[PDB]
C-alpha cells in the first residue's frame, strides 16, 4: 500500500499510454490538421455523439460514487477513504452544478448550466438550423465505439470503482478534447461564415480549456484504492475503459475525414 | 402535475404530523424537561447511536441520489427533475464536505468535517472517558427500533425516491434533534462539572442549529416526482421513513428516563 499507489498510477498511465490516447496518437487530436472546413453536418454529428457521451459520463459517474457510498454505509472508512470520496463528490459538482469558479463564472444558472445540457444549447442548436432534417439522422445512429463507450459507463455506474476509473481516465484526456473541439468548430463554414462566429459562443469550450489547463499545473483519485485486489481491477477497468474512450475519439476523427 | 405537487407536500407533512415527529408529540424533544443530569452513560449511549443514525442518512442519501443518477444517464429528464436533482447533490454536499457557510465556517477541513466524523470526535470521544469500558456494550447493541431505521435507510439507497424520501423528511425533524442535543448535552455532568464546559466544545450542534433555523425562513425536495404513480409511492415511502424515524427517537426518550 505504499509505493503500491506510486505503481498504480505510473501503470494507469501506460495504460493509457497503450490505448493511443494522448495528444500525440488519437486520431482526434490532429483535426487541428483538418483546416479542411468542418462540414456542418460533421460538427452537428460529433456534437450530438458529444452531448450523450458527456450526459452519460456525468451520469454514470455520480451512480458510481452512489454505488461506493452504499458499501460505507455499513463499512467502517480510514480517514483516507473518506478524503477521496469528498474530492470524488467536488469533482462531480463541476459537471453538475459548475462547483468550479471557472465555470460558475461563466456558465448558465441552475439546470441550464448543466455541462450536457449547455453543450446541446450552445453548440448542437447552432448547427441544426444548418442541417437538413433528414440529414440529422445520421447521429440518431451511434456508431458501435461509441455504443461501446456508453455501455462501459452503464457498467462502471455499478462498479465500487467506476467513479475512480471515469474520473481517473477522463481527466488526463478532458484539456485535448476540449482544444479538438475549439479548433474544430473553429472551422465550420455557412457559405464561408463561421456558424460560431463571437467568441461568447465558444463559452463552454473555454471554460473547460482554462480549469482543464490550471488543473494539470496544481498538482488522488485511486484514493478509494485499498487491496492490490482492488488496483488489480483498476487496471483491469481502466484497460478496458481506455480502449473505448479512444475508439470513440477515433469516430469523430473519422466523422471528420468522411 | 398542477396542485398534485401542493397536495403532495401538504399530505407528506401530514404524514410527519401522524407518526409523531413534531416538536410537541416526540418523546425525545421532551428532553428539555429531564433536567435529570443526563447519565454520561447516557449521553454515550445516544451519541453512539446517533453516530451510526447520521452516518448511514448521509450515506445511503448520497447512495439514493447515484440511484437516480443510473436512470437518468439514458432517459431525458425534464428541466425540473434537473434542477431537483442539483438541489439534492448541493443539499447532500452539507454532510460530506460543509458546503454551506454555517458549516464550513466552523467544522474541521476535509474527512474529520463530515459530520459523523466531527460528532464521533467532540461528542462520542469526550462522554467515552467518563464511561467504564464494560458499560460501552449497552451501545454496541442497537435496539430494533434504530436497526429499523438503518434497514429503510439501507431501502431507501436503492430506491428512485429514497434520496427525496430521507431529505424530505429528515429536514423537517433536524432543528428539534439538533436543539434537543444541545439541551441533553447541557445536562451531562461528571461530580458536578458538565463533561460539556465551554462554549466551543458544542461546534457541531449549533453550527447544525443556525444552518437549520435559517433554513426553515427563507423559502422543493419532492420536485423529483412526476408521475401519481410515484407520488402514491413517495407517501407511503414517507409513512415508512418517518414511523421508523419516531421511534428510533423514542429510543433515545427511553434511554433519558432508564
Ligand atoms: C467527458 C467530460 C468532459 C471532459 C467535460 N467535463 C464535459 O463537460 O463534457
Ligand atoms: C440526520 C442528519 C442531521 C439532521 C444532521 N444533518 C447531521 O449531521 O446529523
Ligand atoms: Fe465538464
Ligand atoms: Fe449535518
Amino acid at each position: 500500500s505504499a509505493a503500491a499507489r506510486r505503481e498504480l498510477d505510473e501503470r494507469t498511465d501506460r495504460e493509457i499510454d497503450r490505448a493511443r490516447l494522448r495528444r500525440a496518437d488519437n486520431g482526434f487530436f490532429g483535426a487541428a490538421r483538418n483546416a479542411e472546413t468542418v462540414s456542418a453536418a460533421a460538427g452537428y454529428t460529433v456534437a450530438v455523439w458529444w452531448r450523450q457521451m458527456t450526459k452519460s459520463f456525468m451520469f454514470t459517474t455520480l451512480a458510481g460514487l452512489g454505488t461506493l457510498a452504499r458499501d460505507y454505509a455499513s463499512r467502517d472508512a480510514d480517514r483516507e477513504l473518506l478524503g477521496a470520496f469528498q474530492t470524488v463528490y467536488q469533482v462531480i459538482g463541476d459537471d453538475l452544478d459548475n462547483a468550479a469558479p471557472e465555470f460558475s463564472a461563466v456558465a448558465p444558472t441552475g439546470p441550464a448550466g448543466i455541462h450536457y445540457v449547455w453543450w446541446d444549447d450552445t453548440i448542437v442548436a447552432p448547427l441544426a438550423a444548418h442541417v437538413p432534417e433528414p440529414d440529422r439522422d445520421a447521429a440518431a445512429a451511434v456508431p458501435e465505439p461509441i455504443r461501446a463507450l456508453l455501455a462501459n459507463m452503464d457498467r462502471l455506474a455499478a462498479d465500487p470503482l467506476g467513479a475512480a476509473v471515469q474520473l481517473r481516465v477522463v481527466e488526463t484526456i478532458a484539456l485535448d478534447i476540449a482544444v479538438g473541439f475549439r479548433r474544430m468548430y473553429g472551422k465550420v463554414l455557412v457559405d464561408g461564415e463561421r456558424v460560431f462566429g463571437s467568441n461568447d459562443q465558444f463559452a463552454w469550450i473555454d471554460a473547460h480549456i482554462k480549469a482543464e489547463t490550471v488543473h494539470a499545473a496544481q498538482v488522488g483519485m485511486t484514493g478509494l484504492v485499498t487491496d492490490e485486489a482492488q488496483a488489480a481491477e483498476f487496471v483491469r477497468l481502466v484497460e478496458e475503459y481506455a480502449r473505448h474512450w479512444s475508439a470513440a475519439l477515433e469516430c469523430f476523427a473519422d466523422c471528420l475525414t468522411g
